[PDB]
């Protein structure tokens, strides 16, 4: 019923980056730059494979500070989760969805029971809702 | 020195951290894009507090970026830079050897001086053991 806090998430294998900049549709509450980290079992599917029960990736957000034309990571804000669950979280595809704020596992974020997150994810139906797509 | 190997699989070890670096910057040419650093376990140990012990590696790993309406997002591998720890073998460029990969790729080495050019550089970071990266939560 809950998503359970990813501990360790930041020893997984990172999927992709991407900075998202005051003016993006995102901005609020998504800006600033984010890494994507996938376990074990989520390379599984973002490889090709079905996702398993047990896979999980992590939208790990960033403040940044522009210095002299570099951007660079200042403090977290805060992760977004995602756990898949076929049975558990059916009523959200499957996967059920978190926010941690500053990352800490005591500041739950979502109060709709993920629904919010789930109508836009529901647009890469065709990708098990997963946006991220693995590169080299 | 010897040859600096090509960190096969650096892609799937532990991300200490990014930056972006835009035109104006100092460091636009040759560095620009957005960069991620990699470390191997024993690169960890050194990163850590602890000392590094010969086979760590740290790799730079440089994109280049479009911007695509207020997101900066990642184009196409430039190159990537590759610290490996000997202190015997390359004890020439403080213990660690020095090697720039061409888009990644195995073939397209690229230094020819031993690494003295990216170790001119680094060698402003003596007291952390020639590594600016430092470990983040
Ligand atoms: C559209 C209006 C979105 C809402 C609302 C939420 N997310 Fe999402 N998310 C969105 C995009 C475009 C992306 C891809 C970013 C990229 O770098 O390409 C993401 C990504 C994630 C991820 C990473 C996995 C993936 O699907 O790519 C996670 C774990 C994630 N988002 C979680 C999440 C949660 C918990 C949300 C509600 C609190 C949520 N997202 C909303 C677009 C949108
Ligand atoms: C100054 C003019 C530099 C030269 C020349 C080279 N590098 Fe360097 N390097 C520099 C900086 C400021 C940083 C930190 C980037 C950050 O995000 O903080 C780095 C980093 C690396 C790393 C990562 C480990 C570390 O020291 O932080 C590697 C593996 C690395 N650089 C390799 C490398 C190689 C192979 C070079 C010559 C081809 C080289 N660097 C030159 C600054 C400068
Ligand atoms: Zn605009």
């Amino acid at each position: 019923t809950k998503v359970k806090y990813p501990d360790g998430f930041r020893s997984w294998y990172h999927v992709k980056s991407m900075v998202i900049q005051p003016g993006h549709p995102l901005e609020n509450p998504f800006g600033g730059i984010h890494h994507v980290y996938a376990n074990a079992e989520a390379i599984q599917g973002l490889r090709g494979g079905n996702y398993p029960d047990g896979a999980v990736l992590v939208f790990d957000l960033f403040d940044y500070q522009e210095d002299n034309h570099a951007l660079v990571e200042g403090k977290r804000k805060l992760i977004g989760v995602m756990e898949r669950d076929a049975k558990r979280f059916s009523a959200t595809g499957g996967w059920g969805y978190e926010g941690f704020g500053e990352g800490k596992p005591d500041k739950r974020l979502v109060t709709d029971g993920g629904q919010g997150c789930f109508g836009c994810h529901a647009a890469q139906k065709e990708s098990q809702y997963v946006f991220s797509r693995l590169r080299d």
